[PDB]
This record gives C-alpha cells, sequence and structure tokens, in this order.
C-alpha cells in the first residue's frame, strides 16, 4: 500500500468544458498519455506523475497551487498563476506580466519554483482544481523519465536543460529550462460539489477571486491545506528537519523553564492551572506550588472558546503554552504564536491560519490581538538564583537592566552568569524570530525579583 496506481479511475466531469468530447471511463495511465507524456513500464521511481492524498499530506511543504486560463491551446494565449502569486503569460505565436513565448516562459517557471523550494523540499507537488487547460499546458515546461541525481550534487534532480542535456536539483538549476518529474494532486477528485469558489469560501474569508490564475492557485492549495490539515489532522506523521527547528524547540524550552520560574518567585501563586498539550511536562519541577494539568490538543480551526475550556481557575495562575483560546484571563502566562511570520517552517494557511511544520505539522489559528485584552507583552529579562562560578565561556563584561542575578545586583556580573545571559539572550531572539509572542498579567513586574536574594 504505497503510491497512486496508474489505473485508477480520474473522474473527467471537471475537465469537460476545456477538452469537450473526453471519455467518462479514465484512468491516470490514459490521462497522463491524453497530456502528452509516455510513461515507459519503468519502475525507476516515477510510477505516476499523480499521488495520493497520504503522499500529498507527507510533502505538504512542496505544495504549489497551479492553475490556467484561456485569454481568447494554439488558438489563444495562456495566462498560468501559481500560488507564490505569480502570473505568467504565455503566446503560441498580484504580479500579471504581459504575453510571452514558452522558451522564456518556462525558464521563469524553473527559477521560480527553485528560488520558493531550495530551501523547503527535495520536490514540487502541484496542487490543481483541474479544468483542463493545466493538464494539456505541463507539455510546454514538464519532462518526465527515471528519478536522477543532481549533476552538481547528491540530491534528487528536479529540473532539467535541454540546452547541456544534463539534471538539477532546486539548488543548482540556474539557467534550466523543464521541471523535471513534477508530482500532482487535482483536488476536484476527492469529491466535491460546485466549483472551486464555493468549496473554499465555506472555510476561508481571508483570499478573495480577481478572476486571475493565481487568485484561483491560492483558493486551490488553501483548500487542500484546509481538507488535509484544519478538518482532519494527523500528528503521527513526521517531517524532515530543515532549517533551526532543534534551536527553536530547545530556546521555547528554556524560555518557558525561565518565564514561569521567575512568575512562581515574584507572586507566589499557591497553584498553576496548566493547560494545553495533554503530554505537558512540569517546566518548573522544583517550584513549590500546586501543579494540576488539563487536557486540550492543538485547535487547527478556531481557537477555543474560554467558557468551553473551564465548564476555581481564578485561583493562582493559569499556563497556556501554546493552547489558542478566544481570551485569555487576566491572571495567565502565555506562548501564542504569531501566525503572521515570514519562514521556511511556517506556510500560508486557511483563513489567514498557517501551517507551522516543525517534525509534526499544526495548522494554527489567525492570530488575533483581542485574545490578549487583558495581559501585556512579557518583558524581556534573564533570571538566576544558581552560584556564581564558572567551572568547566568567554568574558567581555556585559552591561544590563536585565541581568537579574545576585553579581549584577552587587555590580559585576560573575562569568558564568554572563555567558548564561548571553546565551538566554539568544535561545529567546531566536524564539520571537521564529513567531511565538509572550504575553503576561499586568501585575507582573521585574524589579520583585530583585528581592528573592536577601
Ligand atoms: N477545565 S475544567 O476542569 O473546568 C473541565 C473542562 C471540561 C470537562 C470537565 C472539566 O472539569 C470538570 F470535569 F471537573
Ligand atoms: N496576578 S493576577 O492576574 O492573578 C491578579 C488579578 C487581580 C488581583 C490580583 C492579582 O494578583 C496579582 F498580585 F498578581
Ligand atoms: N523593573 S526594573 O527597574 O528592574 C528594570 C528597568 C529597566 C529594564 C529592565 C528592568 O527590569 C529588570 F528587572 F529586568
Ligand atoms: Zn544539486
Ligand atoms: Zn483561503
Ligand atoms: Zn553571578
Amino acid at each position: 500500500p504505497t503510491h497512486l496506481s496508474v489505473d485508477t479511475k480520474f473522474k473527467t466531469e471537471g475537465l469537460c468544458v476545456d477538452i469537450p468530447g473526453i471519455p467518462k471511463d479514465m484512468t491516470y495511465r490514459r490521462l497522463i498519455s491524453m497530456m502528452g507524456f509516455k510513461m515507459n513500464y519503468q519502475v525507476n521511481g516515477y510510477p505516476n506523475m499523480f499521488i495520493t492524498r497520504e503522499e500529498a499530506i507527507r510533502h505538504v511543504r512542496a505544495w504549489i497551487g497551479f492553475d490556467v486560463e484561456g485569454c481568447h491551446g494554439t488558438n489563444l494565449p495562456l495566462q498560468l498563476g501559481f500560488s507564490t502569486g505569480v502570473n505568467l503569460v504565455a503566446v503560441p505565436t498580484p504580479l500579471m506580466y504581459k504575453g510571452l513565448p514558452w522558451n522564456v516562459v518556462r525558464i521563469k517557471i524553473v527559477q521560480m519554483l527553485s528560488d520558493t523550494l531550495k530551501n523547503l523540499s527535495d520536490r514540487v507537488v502541484f496542487v490543481l482544481w483541474a479544468h483542463g487547460f493545466e493538464l494539456t499546458s505541463m507539455k510546454y515546461f514538464v519532462k518526465i523519465g527515471p528519478e536522477r541525481t543532481c549533476c552538481l550534487c547528491d540530491r534528487r534532480a528536479t529540473c532539467f536543460s535541454t540546452a547541456s542535456d544534463t539534471y538539477a536539483c532546486w539548488h543548482h538549476s540556474i539557467g534550466f529550462d523543464y521541471v523535471y518529474n513534477p508530482f500532482m494532486i487535482d483536488v476536484q477528485q476527492w469529491g466535491f460539489t460546485g466549483n472551486l469558489q464555493s468549496n473554499h469560501d465555506l472555510y476561508c474569508q481571508v483570499h478573495g477571486n480577481a478572476h486571475v490564475a493565481s487568485c484561483d492557485a491560492i483558493m486551490t492549495r488553501c483548500l487542500a491545506v484546509h481538507e488535509c490539515f484544519v478538518k482532519r489532522v494527523d500528528w503521527t506523521i513526521e517531517y524532515p528537519i530543515i532549517g533551526d527547528e532543534l534551536k527553536i524547540n530547545a530556546a521555547c524550552r528554556k524560555v518557558q523553564h525561565m518565564v514561569v520560574k521567575a512568575a512562581l518567585l515574584a507572586d507566589k501563586f499557591p497553584v498553576l492551572h496548566d493547560i494545553g498539550n495533554p503530554k505537558a511536562i512540569k517546566c518548573v519541577p522544583q517550584a513549590d506550588v500546586e501543579w494540576k494539568f488539563y487536557d486540550a490538543q492543538p485547535c487547527s480551526d478556531k481557537a477555543y472558546k474560554i467558557e468551553e475550556l473551564f465548564y476555581k481557575f481564578t485561583d493562582g495562575v493559569c499556563l497556556f503554552w501554546n493552547c489558542n483560546v478566544d481570551r485569555y484571563p487576566a491572571n495567565s502566562i502565555v506562548c501564542r504564536f504569531d501566525t503572521r511570520v515570514l519562514s521556511n517552517l511556517n506556510l500560508p494557511g486557511c483563513d489567514g491560519g498557517s501551517l507551522y511544520v516543525n517534525k509534526h505539522a499544526f495548522h494554527t489559528p489567525a492570530f488575533d490581538k483581542s485574545a490578549f485584552v487583558n495581559l501585556k507583552q512579557l518583558p524581556f529579562f534573564y533570571y538566576s538564583d544558581s552560584p556564581c562560578e564558572s567551572h568547566g565561556i568567554d568574558y567581555v563584561p556585559l552591561k544590563s537592566a536585565t541581568c537579574i542575578t545576585r553579581c549584577n545586583l552587587g555590580g559585576a556580573v560573575c562569568r558564568h552568569h554572563a555567558n548564561e545571559y548571553r546565551l538566554y539572550l539568544d535561545a529567546y531572539n531566536m524564539m520571537i524570530s521564529a513567531g511565538f509572542s509572550l504575553w503576561v498579567y499586568k501585575q507582573f513586574d521585574t524589579y520583585n525579583l530583585w528581592n528573592t536574594f536577601t
């Protein structure tokens, strides 16, 4: 039970306005032939241009929405739109580039996919709402064959050159003219009623139709994200390390310990209500406090309603560590992912949400400032009651209102605490650069922390 059988049936009803007369009975085998490719009985790791939902989910980082619209084949120019926001016009004689021939269009398609995907994926998965012109356009800029490696490295080839008759990965594809062994998935085979627009708009108010190919391409990918990551969720599935995953996660664990430990020391809450990930550990195992856990899986669609999560949390402090609710109570410590962040780890999502893909994939509900009215931003600080002592660590003295140690209260930061500061400030910047935001009860006062040494 691995790949999508080329002998699987393909519903053709969606194709038949662009391709009048097309058989009702069709398989991927026959369709690929119709699109102008020859498969060639080959068991060389490309058993179908089209892939399963489950294969597509495993490769969400490679999704590029793709759509073609006929401005007038041979007898007209095509507008190629992608979920990058790009719109190319090929003639056969927001970005909306005027009409150019296919030899320049195909060089642009490769540069664009290469730049979008080189730090994301070893492939591209073109995500379609297929009506016909997109599948018949592919012969103009795609080549298939055996799986191959890059001539310049050990990565799988994603592009081909007719000039040099060679193959390249997304990093090494510079000047190449053909997308080589792309994947595709037609969303219309998933069993939908009505047009793209009608199905997209059930779920998302953020993308409109400006009757242009890239809008359709963005809506297609969005709907696919909704069906695969909002309505269905599979946290089992692991995804490869492509970036600062490991640093971000350790950083997140250190800020959590720091912030919660400081909060218990300053304000001495007698009980902490820990609300989220049902696997969560005590982030401050030594803290003198009644730790009570409450189970809530990551909400992928709408932020939890606080009225439904609590049905005496007004006692002590509530810890929502990436537990997204509509309105945090005033007595909260909070870490919320800011869906608006631009990164390799954070893919555009559904209805202003974002798909954050770090070991596991988490569609996150759109960031809302109004959730935080009862709180304030957590102020930066580093705190340590650890003993000053180097043991074992550079030194160019550090100069800070925010280094809260016995040594700096004194006026002479020790070497161990000056390193730990610099480290902590790195982890902190790291976590914020990654898109997380920290929020605390309004009564939280850094000045209180100086009196936790006497
Ligand atoms: N968060 S809470 O403790 O108010 C809660 C939430 C959902 C179900 C039960 C429940 O507690 C009650 F069962 F004891
Ligand atoms: N911190 S808090 O948000 O739990 C809170 C709220 C109202 C009154 C006191 C109070 O405690 C304060 F001392 F911290
Ligand atoms: N509240 S305070 O006066 O101690 C202070 C002043 C400027 C910057 C940070 C800061 O807090 C510090 F504890 F981290
Ligand atoms: Zn390469
Ligand atoms: Zn959308
Ligand atoms: Zn010290």
